[PDB]
């Protein structure tokens, strides 16, 4: 396991979005977890449709669009449709529309996803190095979380249920500050040009590592 890990630096992690007022963070949180796959496996980083995921994974995945969802039954529903669009062919409205998902312009599939052990931040870990970027739920909603400029995230009222969908890109520790390293969906004026670092190794903080999982594609 490297001591820092940051997957913005292979390329396998795309802008920052803003999903404006819409909540639907679980699709950024799959799609981004998805993105850094398919760069991995071909080479090639492009943005995938969030609004495909709001759009047509819905009921039978026990998904709301705007109103919430699962990273999980969102891997499910690219596995179930054999793919998923790019974002420049099916782009983001923020707002729940009819699903016109068009497999002409699908980007990438996904073959299975995998759920990790609730808090267990070594696993995480592991994952993170040896994967890819990990699609996670923390604790989001605290005032310090909104205001959060830099340094390393750690509220104390912060519990391990969760409430909004982000992506762990990384890890490292901050001059005696081990954090992870978390891609939101709240665009670039958030946090650190989008990104927060988090604590890490303090009992699961913000139910980071509660519901953990990635996607897979598979090569044979
Ligand atoms: C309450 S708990 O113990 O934290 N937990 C229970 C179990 C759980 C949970 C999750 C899970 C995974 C990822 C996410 Cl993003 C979520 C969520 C959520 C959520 C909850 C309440 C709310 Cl109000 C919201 C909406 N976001 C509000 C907000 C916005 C900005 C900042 C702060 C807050 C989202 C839940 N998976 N799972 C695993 C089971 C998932 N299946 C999927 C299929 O449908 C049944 C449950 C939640």
């Amino acid at each position: 396991l490297p001591d820092s890990v940051d997957w913005r630096e292979k390329g396998c992690v795309t802008e920052v979005k803003y999903q404006g007022s819409c909540g639907a963070s679980w699709a950024f949180s799959a799609v981004g977890a998805l993105e850094a796959q398919l760069k991995l496996k071909t080479g090639k980083l492009v943005s995938l449709s969030a609004q495909n995921l709001v759009d047509c994974s819905t009921e039978k995945y026990g998904n709301k669009g705007c109103n919430g969802g699962f990273m999980t039954t969102a891997f499910q529903y690219i596995i179930d449709n054999k793919g998923i669009d790019s974002d420049a062919s099916y782009p983001y409205k923020a707002m729940d529309q009819k699903c016109q998902y068009d497999s002409k312009y699908r980007a990438a599939t996904c073959s299975k996803y995998t759920e990790l052990p609730y808090g267990r931040e070594d696993v995480l870990k592991e994952a993170v190095a040896n994967k890819g970027p990990v699609s996670v739920g923390v604790d989001a909603r605290h005032p310090s979380f909104f205001l959060y400029r830099s340094g390393v995230y750690y509220e104390p009222s912060c519990t391990q249920n969760v409430n909004h969908g982000v992506l762990v890109v990384g890890y490292g520790d901050l001059n005696g500050k081990e954090y992870w390293l978390v891609k939101n969906s709240w665009g670039h004026n958030f946090g650190e040009e989008g990104y927060i670092r988090m604590a890490r190794n303090k009992g699961n903080h913000c139910g980071i590592a509660s519901f953990p999982s990635y996607p897979e594609i598979l090569q044979g």
